[PDB]
């Protein structure tokens, strides 16, 4: 069997899935690979879903990537996501702090404010903007949730516990950590802000691109920097938090199956990547954003073999995660 089961959270990625499923299907020889999809509640479950031989391939943030690496589970990363554009492809993209024009406050003025997070977790969402923001936050500063949910006046963090932590679940209640709950992810920390939930979406360089169509709205809003100036959202390349490593999929260490999760990934770039066909696509969606893939993709890059989450993210970045793990001021 040339089958490679994808992991596909809630609903809407579902959806995408089946589509993914059915058009591969229907431009693919007798002899090439098929995709079935496992629908499953959250990120968390495709990672135990994988370990478990009960499906091969799910996509996830570089910050979820490493978490996927401890134990018990131990997933490799296999294929990894390029941006930018298909001639200079980049493996890496800007956290950017998003705000509305005219909120007065700054990043060292963050205290006291609404925020909106992708998730707990992630890079952009979560590690590069609570690690900068480490010592700014109350004492004590473990568990690190419980002292952000201090620090805003109200938060979201999709997939975070709600009864432990009743603060970051203020601007969405539950913490869902799918698209089911509208504030989840990269659209859904915007939609946080642009609804006027939140003052901050700690999202990335190209969110509100995505987002938002219209320049003249565009401009309503801006970015936080790092020397505690706003600038346009266009000039994210010298106004941004950090650069964080693209998100991967991920596969069983045995038994993987790697190899045809790049053959089917490879072919699926070619039939349906940017540009590509008028009947799918691999990175937009009739059914949502940043389903299975993120919509600012442009294709895919192989992992050079059996590489671990370790080393495929780099000294940079696992040392910015376990310095945040276990920190001082
Ligand atoms: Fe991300
Ligand atoms: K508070």
């Amino acid at each position: 069997d040339k089958t490679v089961r994808w992991c596909a959270v809630s609903e809407h990625e579902a959806t995408k899935c089946q589509s993914f499923r059915d058009h591969m299907k229907s431009v693919i020889p007798s002899d090439g690979p098929s995709v079935a999809c496992v629908k499953k509640a959250s990120y968390l479950d495709c990672i135990r879903a994988i370990a478990a031989n009960e499906a091969d391939a799910v996509t996830l943030d570089a910050g979820l990537v490493y978490d996927a690496y401890l134990a018990p589970n131990n997933l490799k990363p296999v294929v990894a996501e390029f941006y930018g554009s298909k001639e200079d492809p980049q493996t890496f993209y800007y956290a950017v702090a998003v705000v509305k024009k005219d909120s007065g406050f700054q990043m060292n003025q963050l205290r006291g404010k609404k925020s909106c997070h992708t998730g707990l977790g992630r890079s952009a969402g979560w590690n590069i903007p609570i690690g900068l923001l480490y010592c700014d936050l109350p004492e004590p500063r473990k568990p690190l949730e419980k002292a952000v949910a201090n620090f805003f006046s109200g938060s979201c963090a999709p997939c975070a516990d709600g009864t432990d932590f009743p603060q970051l679940c203020q601007l969405c209640p539950g913490c869902g950590c799918s698209t089911l709950n509208q504030y989840f992810g990269y659209s859904g920390a915007f939609k946080c802000l642009k609804d006027g939930a939140g003052d901050v979406a700690f999202v990335e360089h190209s969110t509100i691109f995505e987002n938002l169509a219209n320049k003249a709205d565009r401009d309503q809003y801006e970015l936080l920097c790092l020397d505690n100036t706003r600038k346009p959202v266009d000039e994210y390349k010298d106004c941004h938090l950090a650069q964080v490593p693209s998100h991967t999929v991920v596969a069983r260490s045995m038994g993987g199956k790697e190899d045809l999760i790049w053959e089917l990934l490879n072919q699926a770039q070619e039939h349906f990547g940017k540009d590509k066909s008028k009947e799918f696509q691999l990175f937009s969606s009739p059914h949502g954003k940043d389903l299975l893939f993120k919509d600012s993709a442009h294709g895919f890059l192989k992992v050079p073999p059996r590489m671990d989450a370790k080393m495929y993210l780099g000294y940079e970045y696992v040392t910015a995660i376990r310095n945040l793990r276990e920190g001082t001021c």
